[PDB]
C-alpha cells in the first residue's frame, strides 16, 4: 500500500487536489454518480463542464437490451467549439499543443489561435469537397499537430472522422475505408518515426486502388520529398488551405450525433456519441489525472487509437490546458528521449503504455538517474495490467518515490476510463486498478453459473450494470455486432470481456 | 328528438369528468375566446401547454386566404416524432400506444411505446442510409399494420414528407401519385390481410414501379412471409435493413410551417391533388380536437376503424391519439369478419372508451342484423363517434341503442381533407345531440352559410346556404403540392374572403348545423 | 464652414436628429464605439438593432493579421427575416419599394405584403431547384423592384447571391459566373433604362454558351418581347412562381456565414460579406448618417449591381422598416428634371445620388430645377468621387435650396457600409471633405515612405483603419491569399483602404488631399 506524495497532498506549491485526501471523500462523491439520484449530479456536471447551443432537457435513456442508450438528447453542441473556440475566446496566445518532434530541434509549441485557424481553413477546405453533416472522412496521419486539426476540422462540420493508425499496410487501410464508405482522405506524403521513413503516400495509392469511393484526396507536407500525386484526386493541404479564410462557422450538432468510427485492430467500427463521450473524457481526465487549468499533460501514445483519441486530443483540449504530441520512438535517439521531454517542457502528467516503461527498464537506470523530473506529479500506465518489477521501477526512477502510479483499466467500448484510482484520495497497490470512476457500477459475475458473486475475495468476469455516459453506441451498420458482442452474453450488464477478482479490501485486480 | 349528455359524460359511474361542460353556455364561454381579435392570447397558451419546443415562437398568426400564405408560429421549431413518441417514452417507456387488431383475432397484441420509438428510430436510420434529406418525399403504400405508425412518424422524425397511398388502390393510382411526389423512396410489403383474404401488395408496387424511373430504394415488410418477387439492389427486407441499424436515432430541428406530409384525394381517374399539411399548426389542431371532442384522458383507450391512407387515418390514429399520450388502436380486419360481431368482440376484449367508425360500417352491422350486437357488454365505451356522410336518423338511433345501449353520447363530426381535424362536432359533455346534425363549429372555427347565388351572408336562424369559413385555423391545408394555383381556384377564389368547403349546409332555429351534401 | 440647416434641427415640425447638435454630441457618442471599452455598446446594439433566433456570446474576435475577424459567432439569424418577415408582421400594408419605371406613369408602390409573398414564392421556387444552404446563385438584372425580391430569396434560404451589374458585356458576366461556380441564374428577358432597350436575355444566352455549370436559369418577363429559350434550362419567373405557396420558412443562419458575393470592376474578385455584421453596419449607417425615422422615404438612385444597391437601396433602408426608392430610368430622361420631378411625385425626405449625375445636372441648366418645391427633402448625399466645391455649391443651392444637410460619404466595397461621413445633426460640413469617421471606425493616416503613423493636424498620407469593423469583408470568394495580400500586407496591423487622405487643422478629412 503506496499512500499518495506529498506532491499530491497540495504541499510544495502543487494545487490541490480535487477529491481527496482518503477513500472516504472518493466513496462520497462517487455515490453521487450512481444509484437512485444520479441525475441531477450528472445533468450539473454536463452543464458546468460544456457549453450548449441548446440546453437539454431530459439526462438519460434507453438500456443495454436493444442498444438505444440516450444521455442529454435534447441538447445541441459541438466538440471543436469546446475544444478550441471558448478557449481561443478566453486567451487565444496560450499553449495548445506541444509538438515534440522526431528530432529534438525541430520541436515547438503551438498556440490556440494557431490551432484554430488550421482547423477552420482545414473545416472550409472540406465544406468545399462536398462534405455535408453526418458524412465520413477518413484519417491516415501520423504523430504530427496538424493530426488533431485534421480531427477538429471533421467534428467542426459534422463529419464522422475514422481515423487509421498510420503503421497500418495497405490491406487493412482499405478494408476500413471501403467499410466507412468515406470520399475524403486526409493523409501525408511521408511520416517520420524514430529516424525511419514511413511511406503513408505510397500506401495510400495502393489501398486507393482498391477504393472505388473516395474522390478527394488532402496531402500533408510534412517532409516535402517526391511523392506521387493522381491529378484531380489529390491536393496539397498547405495550397488548398491558402485559398480559404481563417474561420469558419460550427455546425449545431445533436448530443447523439456520432462524432468518430474507430476500428479494432472483418473490422469493428466503434461509434461513440458527441456530448456523452466529450463529457466522460474531460471528467476523466479533471479527475483522475488531476488536471489544473495551467497543468502540461503528456500522454505518449497514438492518435491512431482510442487513448490518443480521448487522452491527447478531446480530453486535454476540453479542459483547456496544454497536451503534447509526441512523434518520436521513447529509444531514439537515446533512451533518454521521454525523460529529456519531461525535463525540457516541465510536463506535470505522463501517460505511457507498459511496453515502453519495460523497454526502458531494460535499457538502464544511467539514463532517468541524472534526470531531474520535478514538475511531474502523476505517472499513469494504459493498456495492460503493469507487474510489480515495471510498477516499482516506474515509482522509483521516473517518479523519484514522489509521484503518484495511476494504474488504468478501459477498452474502446468504454471511451474513457473505467476503473483507475484517484491519485489525492485513493492508495495505490502495486498492479491493481482500485477501484471504478464516477459513473460506473461495475461487479463480477461467475461464468459458469452467471450469478453476480456478493462480497470480498472473489475471481470471475467484470460486468457494468448500467450505461455510463462516454459508452459506444454501436458498431457502424453492424448494431447485431454489437449487441451480440456486448450485451448478449450476459443480459442486463455490459460485458467488458476481461476476468477480474476483488480482494479482501475491495481493490478490483484485471487478469490478463 | 333532444338528447342530453349520458351519466357516463357527466362524471359518474367512476367515469372522468367531461373538459368542457354541462350546457351549451359552457361551450360557448370557452369558444368566444378562440375566434374574433382576441384570440391570439388563447391559441399561443394552447400552443405552448400542448406540444413541446425545441424554439419558442413569437408570432402567433399571419396570413390569409387571398394569397395562400397562412401561417401559424412561423418563428417556432419542433418535431412531430418526439411529441408523438419521445416524451411519451420519457416519462412511460412501458405504456402500451398502439393496440394492434390483427385480422385473424388470436394475432393481436399490444405494442409499448418502447418498441414503437425504436421501431420508427431504425427505420429512419435506414432512410437516412437511403440518403434521406429534409424536405424530401417518400411514399408509403401499406396496409393497417402497427408497424404502418412506424413509418408516419419515421418520415417525421427526419424531416421527410410521407405520401400515404391506400393499400386498395390499383397500379395505375400508384404510380400517378408516386409520380406526382416525385419521391426516391417507397415502404411497402410483401403482402396484406383483410377480412381473410390477401392483397398482392407487393404485385401492385412492381407492376406500377415501371413507369416510376425517379424511385431507387424499395423497403418491403414482411407482413406474411410468403413467396414474392425481389428485385436485386433496389428492394430490400425491413426486418434485414433495420436490424443493421442503432435503436435510437436524433429528432431533426424542424419550422412549424415546413410540411409534414402530402395526401391525395380519392380521385381514381385523372390527376390526383396533393393536399399539404404543416407541422405545428396540424398537430394541434389534431391534439386539441381529440382531447376535446372526444373527451379523451391520459388513461384511455382511443378506437377509431378508419385507414391510414385516408385524412381520418392520419389525424385520429397515429397523429392525434399519440400526440395526446394515449392508447389507440390499429384495426386490420373488417365490421364482418369472421363474424358480424366483431367490432363490439374487440370493445370488450380490449375495453375500449371511444369509439370512431363511418356510417357505411354501421349500417351494413344493422342490416347484417341484431344479434350479433345486443349481447356483448359494451359498459366500457363513453363516446360514439361517426365521421364521413351525416348519418342518417335511423342509423343513428340504432347506434345509440345498441352500441352504446342508450349511455354513449353520440357524436357526429363534419370534415374533410383539407380542414386537417373536426370542423364542426358537439362537444359531448356540454352539447345536446340532434340525431343527423353536426351542431357546433370547434375551437377557431367559425362558419357562416352563404346564398351560392347572391354571395351575402345569411344572418339569423332557419337560413339554407353553402358553407364557407371567415378566418383561417391552425390546421387548415397550406397548399396542393406543386399546384398552388389549383388550391387558389379550388379553396379561395369562388367566394372572395372566405374559405370555400363545397358543401350546403342549413342552420335551424336553434342555431345547430345540418349538412346538406355537395353543392 | 456650413451649419446644419433648420430642416435638421428638428424645426418645421421635422423630427429630431438621433445625434446632435453640435460635435461635442457626435465625439462623445463616438468615444463608445472604440478602443477596449466598445464590446458593450456594441452587444447593445446588435441586440436592440435586429431580431436573432439564437442570442450570442462573444462580441468580436480576430485581426488583420490572418484575417480570420469574427463578429458576434455564436449568434442565428436571417437577412430576409430582418428586412421583411418582422416589418410585414407590425404592418403589412406599409409601402416598402417606391418603383419608379422608365415610363413614369408606369410607376407605383410595393406593400411589404405583396414584397415578401414575391420573395416566398422566389424562394420556393429556388428551393425545387435544389439550391442548399451555402450555394452560389447568380442574378442578372435591371433595376426593377423584383431584383430586390431575388436577393431576399436568396437570403431567405441561406444561399449566397452574386450580382452582376445589367449593363456588363457577355464576357464579364461568363468569367463572374465561372467564378462562382453558380448553378442557377435569375435575370429578365430585357431590360429598359433611358427609353433603351438593354437585350439581357441575348447576353445571357451568349454567356452562358460558356458556363457548364449552370443548369436553370429564371428569366423574369419584364418587357413581354419575344426573347430566345431553350427548353428545359430556362423557365419562366410568372409560371414558376405561380406553382409555389406565397410562404417559405425561413433558414437559421450563422453570423459568419456568406450573404452575398460582388465582384470588383487583374481578374474580377469576389469580395464576401458576412451576415449579421454586414446588417448591423447598413442598419446602423442608414439610421444615423441619413437620419432615417420610421416615416422617411429614402431615395438613393444607384443601381443594385454595385455596393451602393446592395447596402442603401435594399438592405439598410428594408432593415430599418422604411420605404425605399428603386429607380430604373436615367437622370436625364425624358427632360433633365426627372430626379425633381421623383422628388415632389413621392416626397422623398433623402436623397442619395453621384457626384456625376450632379455634375451632368449642372451641365443641363438650372431652368430643370429652380421652379421644383423639393421641401420634402431634409438630406442631400453624395456617393463615389469626392464632390467638387463647385458642384458641391449648386448642389447646396439648387437641389436642397440652402435648407438641405450636404453629406459627403466614403467607402469602398470591402468596408460594406460608410466608413466617413458627417452627422447631418451634428456636423458642420465643409465642401468636398468627408469630415470625421463613423461609428467602429478609427483611420489614421500613414506616410508611405516609412510607414510609421503621423500625429497631430495638417498631415497628409494613405489612409488606414486600426481595428475590424462589423461590416468589413470577411475574404475574396477562394482567393483568401489575395485579400490578405491587397488588404493586410502592405501595412502590417492596419487595413489599407489605397486612396491617399489628409487631415486638415481642424481634424476634417480630405480624401485624396
Amino acid at each position: 500500500l503506496f499512500a499518495p506524495p506529498p506532491r499530491m497532498q497540495g504541499k510544495e506549491g502543487r494545487p490541490k487536489p480535487h477529491i481527496g485526501p482518503n477513500y472516504e471523500s472518493y466513496v462520497k462523491e462517487w455515490a453521487k454518480t450512481v444509484g437512485p439520484n444520479s441525475d441531477e449530479w450528472w445533468a450539473a456536471k454536463a452543464r458546468e463542464t460544456l457549453d450548449w447551443y441548446d440546453d437539454f432537457k431530459t439526462v438519460r435513456a434507453g438500456g443495454f437490451e436493444h442498444g438505444d442508450v440516450q444521455w442529454f438528447p435534447e441538447g445541441t453542441l459541438n466538440a471543436a467549439y469546446n475544444c478550441l473556440d471558448r478557449h481561443y475566446y478566453k486567451n487565444p496566445k496560450k499553449t495548445a499543443i506541444i509538438y515534440e518532434a522526431d528530432e529534438p530541434s525541430e520541436s515547438r509549441e503551438v498556440s490556440y489561435e494557431e490551432l484554430m485557424q488550421e482547423t477552420c481553413r482545414v473545416a472550409n477546405v472540406l465544406k468545399s469537397y462536398g462534405v455535408k453533416k453526418g458524412d465520413a472522412v477518413s484519417i491516415y496521419l501520423p504523430m504530427t499537430w496538424q493530426a488533431a486539426a485534421a480531427f477538429l476540422a471533421c467534428a467542426r462540420i459534422g463529419a464522422i472522422h475514422s481515423a487509421v493508425f498510420a503503421g497500418f499496410s495497405a490491406e487493412s487501410l482499405r478494408d476500413r475505408v471501403n467499410d466507412c464508405e468515406c470520399k475524403v482522405l486526409i493523409t501525408t506524403d511521408e511520416g517520420r518515426r524514430g529516424g525511419k521513413t514511413i511511406a503513408t503516400k505510397q500506401i495510400v495509392d495502393a489501398a486507393l486502388q482498391q477504393c472505388p469511393l473516395v474522390e478527394n484526396v488532402l496531402v500533408l507536407r510534412r517532409t516535402g520529398n517526391k511523392v506521387p500525386m493522381t491529378e484531380g484526386r489529390d491536393k496539397w493541404w498547405d495550397e488548398e488551405c491558402a485559398k480559404m479564410p481563417a474561420y469558419c462557422p460550427c455546425e449545431r450538432m445533436a448530443s447523439e450525433d456520432p462524432l468518430f468510427i474507430l476500428y479494432t485492430s472483418k473490422p469493428k467500427g466503434v461509434v461513440h456519441s458527441t456530448a456523452g463521450y466529450l463529457l466522460g473524457t474531460a471528467l476523466t481526465l479533471k479527475y483522475v489525472f488531476d488536471a489544473h487549468p495551467d497543468d502540461r499533460f503528456a500522454c505518449m501514445a497514438d492518435i491512431g487509437w482510442i487513448t490518443g483519441h480521448s487522452y491527447i486530443i478531446y480530453g486535454p483540449l476540453a479542459n483547456g490546458i496544454t497536451t503534447a504530441v509526441f512523434e518520436s520512438t521513447p529509444v531514439y535517439p537515446t533512451p533518454s528521449r521521454y525523460w529529456d521531454f519531461v525535463d525540457k517542457w516541465k510536463a506535470t502528467q505522463l501517460y505511457t503504455a507498459p511496453t515502453a516503461i519495460r523497454l526502458l527498464r531494460r535499457m538502464g537506470e544511467d539514463h532517468v538517474k541524472n534526470h531531474d523530473l520535478s514538475s511531474l506529479r502523476v505517472l499513469g500506465s494504459v493498456g495492460e495490467p503493469i507487474n510489480p518489477e515495471a510498477w516499482h521501477w516506474y515509482n522509483d526512477f521516473a517518479g523519484k518515490n514522489q509521484c503518484a502510479i495511476v494504474d488504468t483499466y478501459w477498452m474502446t467500448e468504454t471511451g474513457s476510463i473505467s476503473i483507475a484510482p484517484l491519485p489525492g484520495a485513493i492508495s495505490t497497490k502495486p498492479g491493481s486498478a482500485t477501484f471504478p470512476f464516477f459513473g460506473m457500477d461495475v461487479d463480477i459475475i461467475d461464468p459458469q453459473t452467471g450469478q453476480v458473486l456478493e462480497g470480498n475475495d472473489v475471481e470471475g468476469v467484470l460486468v457494468a450494470r448500467r450505461p455510463w455516459p462516454s459508452i459506444a453506441r454501436t458498431v457502424y451498420r453492424d448494431h447485431k455486432r454489437y449487441l451480440e458482442t456486448y450485451m448478449k452474453p450476459y443480459p442486463g450488464y455490459f460485458f467488458f470481456g476481461d476476468g477480474a477478482a476483488r480482494d479482501y479490501d475491495g481493490y478490483m485486480w484485471i487478469k490478463g
